[PDB]
């Protein structure tokens, strides 16, 4: 699976879409991922869940009109969600955070 920063990075600003190993979280849902049990690798082997809409509220990430914020988890195999996320936008910025958002930092 694309599932490392540097990966999804990549790809990302190639193909300018998300690689097919991530599900939404509705669509996570729809296929029993209960987010209390960390059963995802259950339910929907071998994806992550990334392509949500960010939305950026604490104004950390420098804002833009026309630009909007997207997230993806990253590191992920089983288990509850980790605290690593890659943040891109819509101009193919990328950040990641490894600390639930508190912070980032500039990765492409």
């Amino acid at each position: 699976v694309i599932n490392t920063f540097d990966g999804v990075a990549d790809y990302l600003q190639t193909y300018h879409k998300l690689p097919d190993n991530y599900i939404t979280k509705s669509e996570a849902q729809a296929l029993g991922w209960v987010a209390s049990k960390g059963n995802l690798a259950d339910v929907a082997p071998g994806k992550s869940i990334g392509g949500d809409i960010f939305s950026n509220r604490e104004g950390k990430l420098p804002g833009k009109s026309g630009r909007t914020w997207r997230e993806a988890d990253i590191n992920y195999t089983s288990g509850f969600r980790n605290s690593d996320r890659i943040v891109y936008s819509s101009d193919w910025l990328i950040y990641k955070t490894t600390d639930h958002y508190q912070t980032f930092t500039k990765i492409r």
